[PDB]
């Protein structure tokens, strides 16, 4: 590589690079208008040209950071806009980097994006297909600057297909709406993962990360050895490491890297790759990441012949101890792809006890021997709630089970703000849609992606605002004992029911011309503050108060005078509700 530019742009190709170019721009200065930015690309753009053309011409032998600098201090506007990121000017390039990496602020004061009515859109697509996608790509590019760069752009060219779909459909918002319905979802959930990967290894450590990744990468490759599963777990955390840290250049060397070994080691590390490794630079690893499990060799020894019954069981672990957990935790995981990764960490951290106690025991075979008893109960607490929750939730449908969830936890945490709690359970029940169409085998590992994501979240709102203690303990525990945390919770026996308040329980007539959307979210809400009034009820009880109210609602969203009717049965059903509790 003569020239590292010329280099980009040949593997990229100038669509590619436009974008990532425009993306790179609108995370350093979230500030500038974008036909600043478009400026800005056109002239990086025009450049590279200028090199793949010749290697050899003027400024080409420069590095891409050296570049991007120098590019980032001719804007003008710079020092009295930002300020304290011109400074950074003043440095030599190696210091320079590193200082427009310190001022990258994540979430400036920057309005939510509204979406327009379908109709809007779909003409500003036909008219200018590129600047409507360019100009919608630097909004979310500078609200979200540490979204590594090219899975922005895989989403972007996902966007671009779901407009060309439905804007020569024949009902534009029920073709658009669910698409990016389900886009925004995997937009949020993937920004949630990048989020919280980089949390875990600050918070947690080098060590329980690897010990995830092991698990994971076990799961997935079963027909690999484990020097080869440790190789790819090294170079993984390395990888974790820097592209948390938020160079994109050199986070993106490294992913690459990853995917040209993995290609190439194919052979001996998963037969479902073929596909993965045809893709061009930018999508390889991207796609690698999602691969499916790779079918587990027919016929597997059971595990209690080397780590519990074998004699120098002990003299393999003071050896090197975590090289053998290792050992175990690849053994355990590459026969289990059915269960959650943490379930797999709760065990090896269960082995790790024992032989603990154990090892510097009197008589170590006899203390152990039944180790693998310890597991049993460990398995079947996950494997029980899906069973429970996914039985419950084929009872009642999505919507009624929402709302079996926001009873039992705001029983729980009652101190906890009603729009959270309405939100949490909606989701909560969502995961429920999407996880129980999958069989037994694949449930658990379901749940424990989107309840880890839903998680997260939850505990970042409450670090802000905190509230209880309970949840406090939840969100700074291990990430093994997150959500048995969670799940220890007891209804609150100290909570003292809140005042009544009429305008809580008042129904207008507008409940009844609102989406089916909006309306459950009005019910919703009146239940948490429902459960809030009368926590001690029965759900015989709320039961009723909730029947009473279905009819009640039926009875007036059908009737001449709709409004009258609402303060009228209204009054009624408060009176007769409070009676019965
Ligand atoms: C990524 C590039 C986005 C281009 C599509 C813009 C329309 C999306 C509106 C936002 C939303 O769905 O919440
Ligand atoms: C490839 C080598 C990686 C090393 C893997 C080590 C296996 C560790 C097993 C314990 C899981 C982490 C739980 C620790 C919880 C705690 O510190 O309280
Ligand atoms: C003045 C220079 C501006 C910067 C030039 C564009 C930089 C884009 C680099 C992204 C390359 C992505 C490499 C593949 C890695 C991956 O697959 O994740
Ligand atoms: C799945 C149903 C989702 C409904 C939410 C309430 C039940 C959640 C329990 C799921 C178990 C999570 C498994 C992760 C783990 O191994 O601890
Ligand atoms: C701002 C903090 C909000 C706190 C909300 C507390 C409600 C608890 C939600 C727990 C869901 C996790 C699944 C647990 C499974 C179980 O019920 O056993
Ligand atoms: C004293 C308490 C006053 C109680 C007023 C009645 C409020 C109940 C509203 C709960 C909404 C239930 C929705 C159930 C459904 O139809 O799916």
């Amino acid at each position: 590589h003569k020239s590292e530019v010329a280099h980009r742009f040949k593997d990229l190709g100038e669509e590619n690079f436009k974008a990532l170019v425009l993306i790179a721009f609108a995370q350093y200065l979230q500030q500038c208008p974008f036909e600043d930015h478009v400026k800005l690309v056109n002239e990086v753009t025009e450049f590279a040209k200028t090199c793949v053309a010749d290697e050899s011409a003027e400024n080409c032998d420069k590095s891409l950071h050296t570049l991007f600098g120098d590019k980032l201090c001719t804007v003008a506007t710079l020092r009295e806009t930002y300020g304290e990121m011109a400074d950074c000017c003043a440095k030599q390039e190696p210091e320079r980097n590193e200082c427009f990496l310190q001022h990258k602020d994540d979430n400036p004061n920057l309005p939510r994006l509204v979406r327009p009515e379908v109709d809007v859109m779909c003409t500003a697509f036909h008219d200018n297909e590129e600047t409507f996608l360019k100009k919608y790509l630097y909004e979310i590019a500078r609200r979200h600057p540490y979204f590594y760069a090219p899975e922005l752009l895989f989403f972007a060219k996902r966007y671009k297909a779901a407009f060309t779909e439905c804007c020569q459909a024949a009902d534009k918002a029920a073709c658009l709406l669910p698409k990016l319905d389900e886009l925004r979802d995997e937009g949020k959930a993937s920004s949630a993962k990048q989020r919280l990967k980089c949390a875990s290894l600050q918070k947690f450590g080098e060590r329980a990360f690897k010990a995830w990744a092991v698990a994971r990468l076990s799961q997935r490759f079963p027909k690999a050895e484990f020097a080869e599963v440790s190789k790819l777990v090294t170079d993984l955390t390395k990888v974790h490491t820097e592209c948390c840290h938020g160079d994109l250049l050199e986070c993106a060397d490294d992913r690459a890297d990853l995917a040209k070994y993995i290609c190439e080691n194919q052979d001996s590390i998963s037969s479902k790759l073929k596909e993965c490794c045809e893709k061009p630079l930018l999508e390889k690893s991207h796609c690698i990441a999602e691969v499916e499990n790779d079918e587990m060799p027919a016929d597997l020894p059971s595990l209690a012949a080397d780590f519990v019954e074998s004699k120098d069981v002990c003299k393999n672990y003071a050896e090197a101890k975590d090289v053998f957990l290792g050992m175990f935790l690849y053994e355990y995981a590459r026969r289990h792809p059915d269960y959650s990764v943490v379930l797999l960490l709760r065990l090896a951290k269960t082995y790790e006890t024992t032989l603990e106690k154990c090892c510097a025991a009197a008589d170590p075979h006899e203390c152990y021997a039944k180790v693998f008893d310890e597991f049993k109960p460990l398995v079947e607490e996950p494997q029980n709630l899906i069973k429970q929750n996914c039985e419950l939730f084929e009872q009642l449908g999505e919507y009624k089970f929402q709302n079996a969830l926001l009873v039992r936890y705001t029983k729980k945490v009652p101190q906890v703000s009603t729009p959270t709690l309405v939100e949490v359970s909606r989701n909560l029940g969502k995961v429920g849609s999407k996880c129980c169409k999958h069989p037994e085998a694949k449930r658990m590992p379901c749940a424990e992606d989107y309840l880890s994501v839903v998680l997260n979240q939850l505990c970042v709102l409450h670090e802000k605002t905190p509230v209880s203690d309970r949840v406090t303990k939840c969100c700074t525990e291990s990430l093994v004992n997150r959500r048995p945390c969670f799940s220890a919770l007891e209804v609150d026996e100290t909570y003292v029911p809140k005042e009544f308040n009429a305008e809580t329980f008042t129904f207008h007539a507008d409940i009844c011309t609102l989406s089916e959307k909006e309306r459950q979210i009005k019910k919703q809400t009146a239940l948490v503050e429902l459960v809030k009034h009368k926590p001690k009820a029965t759900k015989e009880q709320l039961k009723a108060v909730m029947d009473d109210f279905a009819a009640f609602v039926e009875k007036c969203c059908k009737a001449d005078d709709k409004e009258t009717c609402f303060a009228e049965e209204g009054k009624k059903l408060v009176a007769a509700s409070q009676a019965a509790l």
